């Protein structure tokens, strides 16, 4: 270790400075995925399929998960649209052996995962946790919403170590970062700041190999939100400075920034699209 | 509900504005605990033991918990300085079942619980993460040190809104704002930042009826974190902007802060309390 | 330097770790001010006025600060009703010379300076910056609010250098975390920020001799927010978790715990006193 | 105003909800900003620069600005390489008439303004504030980098409402978030943390006609910081997560992301582009 600067974040970067890649002096030519394999859970819903075929339209492979509504029809349409592998796969991520066999059939059969989005996930919709007595809501919350994306993210870690490259994402939610009103919802709230700082610990960790970055969506315009009353949803309107909710067209821009390598400096970060509501 | 200004926050708050309390014309009167219980978790160990005593001092009934190590002279230390009551309980606090149990007796033996302190805890000791397969590890940081928080006040919160009022303090840790090195420990970064913003949530949904804040220490010489090694320490001093770690007595001033009518208006907050750590 | 841990923030500090003060066991005694000198700007006005009543009462000589307002009325009530000295300057805070000639005069006329809070401040009142096509109104707050700040904590830093010791609080506001609705005021709360990172980039600098921390109060009931109509001050309570206002007595318990040997592990942190206002 | 949704944070947003844009089918197509006209300051320099660049090479006419180091040459660059139009102006940022001046001028000659890009400024480098007693250090530093920032703004923003829409980012740094170490820089600090607070403040008053974030860079290879000593820049990696400084190549990603219709919902944002510095 004489003869070496050694890092306080993680020795295994090994003596400093690491080096920086070599990138294409064009800035639209960072943003291609072209020969690169993403997998992206989630992707039978509405941001999930949203960012899968953009990463289709950036020229990637694309991984799509499902769990009780099968996607296989989406895959089969990313292949005769835009001409790349994809393939639909089965997995309730609450079950950790199930994460692990996916993963591991999904580098056999696309070779390897350069791009990983862990976003599946379920809301809360009980109202306030002191009317709740029984403890399955919130353990359904804690599996699906935290350990769910930890399982995914300790076997992609793994690939992503092996072949010294990797961009995961993790979609958060401004629930991690505000309090959300007028529904009540702690348990997704609690989940949803725990992946916030789960990527940031995790992009310190993977520095050798990998970045770690979160999207923090606001309200999005999909199914996940239609438990909502029109009062209510019009009080999220008056909160939110753009005085709307976004499409989930508007999310694709960022899942690619953070997937390419237009974005090779960036991790740990979190990039919030959310149409200004964390700034009041 | 014409007439009525409705919060968007808590429509149980009522018609608003609330109202403010009645309170004492000297400042240090504020801080006065006698005529309250309170209840510290973990108050075996060095941070739970420190608050626990403060409490005492500033004139409150004590309620101690231990798991692993009887706590009962402590307890009776506290009867025989202070002169106020004071008992030690056994909860494994991962057990639902024993935490309601616990509290249900403390109730029932102090008449109420006017301030609670969810401290107990455990550190994640392994390293990287992607090098630890058994996700027993990351299982038994979430279920103490996220489920048991949960556990605690899901609890609590029942009695607070029993009697309309009540003040709770969960420990956090600089932690869940900032990743720790050189030890890596993701899982329990993750843990506490759920803590954290748990505190806010629930700030929100127990508004009519108590304040939730929290505490984040820094690095603070406990018996648990002084058995690391020389090197590793020094690296904690040589980023921490006072320059040393910190006396369990420097923590015991927040805990009264929060806990005493010293900060009716304070909810939802989080007193950093690391030598300036999360700073630089 | 070889022998020596030399730290990363500031070497001034000296070889590491820095020894931790003798405090006492008890913590009510903790929060006295005996002995002790405190200077407290804009103290005319209701947060001043409240902290510096509230430092007379936990032993502090206090010296009052006043503009357009004359205060020796109220220096002369702390005299007579806790013995303590006390006596009122007038100086325009914007004015850097009359800074460094009141805090001069005040080293002289007490002795010493233990503790400073730089709270004196004015409010935007205009509407949206786009219709204020002159920058006479930009400057004042930043005259005022900014760089007055930096003038009380340059001065006032050179007196706890030279003693090797001191706590400075600046009142910043939750202004400069959020984004103040409906009444627009971007000029005030990028003051405010700028206040709450100045107190943090102090924090660093300061260390090997002094303590700097922020209070950041919500909506507290002072003069400042008479421009407000009822509907503005409506939406306000409406979007704070406790639903009302807070009181000046209620930053008291903040400002003491900062000022006191109450939080001697604490520096750079922001304690924010608002209702839970900047939760949601 | 009966039976409309008035928004909470600015009623010149109208009757809510508000419309959302149509968008490319394409995500390649989302970043691209032919047609638009971009203003870029200090595009003398190292970030300016390769931002211009990169937004000619997205297909935006440029107007590169410069003060003490002439780039008539970097625009007549952009001309040949990319067939945009481009010009520069000579401007100090810290005079209000030759900023609306120069503004004024790019508008007359480009026809309109759809990017301003807020990238100029100074450090500081005079190391600890308080043994520096010419206040002319912290002058320069936030007349330029706060007052100016302002003045770019404020003048950009009536040509944004005019047309009814526009893309501000403001340059920031990790400086606004986090506080550098060994190099004591607090008026900088200072100076950035305002800047980003501005950019979320003006993200709510000009939500009608515009958005506004900003870019937060880490330490960046740059001519400037990179004649610092080796000592110095050795401990900035140790406490970098990847291990190194960044390119200029590094941050265009963002940059161009913010500026074009890929990021339609995200206002108020502050992207940190630092290698994960601000995560530690
Ligand atoms: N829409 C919004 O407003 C925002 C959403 N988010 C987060 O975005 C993510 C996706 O949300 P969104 O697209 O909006 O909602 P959707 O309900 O449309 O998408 C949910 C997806 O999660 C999958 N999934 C759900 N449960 C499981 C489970 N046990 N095991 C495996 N997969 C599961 C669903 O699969 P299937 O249907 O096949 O069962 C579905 O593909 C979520 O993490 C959400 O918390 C955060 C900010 C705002
Ligand atoms: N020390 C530090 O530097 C910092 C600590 N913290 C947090 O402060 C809290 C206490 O830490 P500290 O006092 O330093 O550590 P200690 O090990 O001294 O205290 C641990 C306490 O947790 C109790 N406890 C542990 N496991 C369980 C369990 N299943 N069920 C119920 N109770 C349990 C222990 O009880 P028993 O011994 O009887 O088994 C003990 O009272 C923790 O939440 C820690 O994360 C946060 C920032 C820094
Ligand atoms: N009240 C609130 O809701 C909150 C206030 N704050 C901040 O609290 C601080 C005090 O505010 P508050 O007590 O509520 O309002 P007040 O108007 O009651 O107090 C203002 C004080 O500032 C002094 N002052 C004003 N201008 C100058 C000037 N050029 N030079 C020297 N002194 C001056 C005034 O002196 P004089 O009257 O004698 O001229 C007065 O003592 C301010 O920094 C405010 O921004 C932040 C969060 C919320
Ligand atoms: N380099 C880094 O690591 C980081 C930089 N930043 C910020 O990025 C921005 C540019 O930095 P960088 O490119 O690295 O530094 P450079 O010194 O290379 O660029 C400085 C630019 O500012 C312009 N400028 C300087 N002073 C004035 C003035 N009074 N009036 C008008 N224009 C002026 C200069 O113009 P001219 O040369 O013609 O006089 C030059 O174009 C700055 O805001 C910096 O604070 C933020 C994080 C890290």
């Amino acid at each position: 270790s004489m003869g070496e600067i050694e890092s306080y974040c993680n020795k295994e970067l090994g003596p400093l400075p690491t080096k920086a890649p070599t990138l294409s002096k064009n800035v639209l030519d960072l943003f291609s995925l072209k020969g690169k394999v993403a997998s992206v859970t989630g992707s039978s819903g509405g941001i999930g399929w949203a960012v899968a075929e953009a990463y289709a339209q950036a020229g990637a492979d694309v991984a799509i998960w499902y769990n009780s509504h099968p996607a296989d029809e989406k895959a089969e349409h990313l292949q005769k649209t835009y001409g790349v592998h994809s393939k639909a796969y089965k997995c309730n991520i609450s079950d950790p052996k199930s994460v692990e066999e996916t993963i591991s059939q999904q580098e056999k059969d696309f070779g390897t995962i350069d791009v990983f989005v862990a976003n599946a996930g379920v809301t809360w919709t009980q109202g306030p946790e002191i009317d709740v007595d029984n403890y399955d809501s919130w353990n359904k919350i804690i599996s699906v919403d935290l350990n769910g994306v930890y399982y995914c993210s300790h076997n992609i870690g793994k690939i992503f170590k092996k072949n010294g490259k990797g961009s995961l994402i993790i979609t958060s939610s401004i629930s991690g970062k505000i309090v959300n009103i007028p529904q009540l919802q702690a348990p997704y709230n609690t989940a949803k700041a725990a992946c916030t700082h789960l990527a940031k610990s995790l992009a310190i960790e993977w520095a050798p190999f990998a970045r770690v970055n979160t999207i923090s969506p606001g309200y999005i315009d999909t199914d996940i939100t239609d438990f909502a009353s029109k009062d209510m949803k019009a009080k999220w309107w008056q909160l939110t400075p753009l005085g709307r909710e976004g499409l989930t067209q508007e999310l694709v821009g960022g899942y690619l920034y953070l997937a390419s390598n237009a974005s090779t400096f960036t991790t740990g970060s979190d990039v919030v699209i959310d149409g200004g509501y964390t700034c009041p």
